[PDB]
């Protein structure tokens, strides 16, 4: 079960989306920072346990403006 | 390059710790939750670029109170 977060500032985001998880109390099993390019770009991979933690993490980061697939 | 830090919140303290990389302006790779048992207590295995990003982080993790390795 995984996410992944377009991401503008991999340093700064990590710790937002992050943060958001803890809010809503979402465990995460791994987390995994892509990019193409040297730079602050990126994509934020996340890997959960269960379908239930993907989709509640996807619900929260999407209220909080950030695309995800 | 990777660092483990012993937890006692598993979610809480990944926001915790991705906030002070944030502070230090630490680039990481991947992050891993590890647990020996379900519930809060775990080890977070953190991987990066480079060695100098590793040792920044074991310090400001351990200036933190974090027990690192
Ligand atoms: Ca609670
Ligand atoms: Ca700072």
């Amino acid at each position: 079960h995984d996410l992944y977060v377009d991401v503008l500032d991999k340093v700064g985001a990590l710790a937002h989306v992050t943060s958001i998880l803890a809010r809503e109390e979402i465990s995460i099993t791994n987390l995994q920072i892509l990019e193409a390019r040297e730079g602050l770009l990126g994509v934020l991979r996340i890997s959960f346990q269960r379908e239930e933690d993907r989709m509640k993490a996807k619900l929260a980061l999407g209220e909080e403006k950030y695309q995800t697939y």
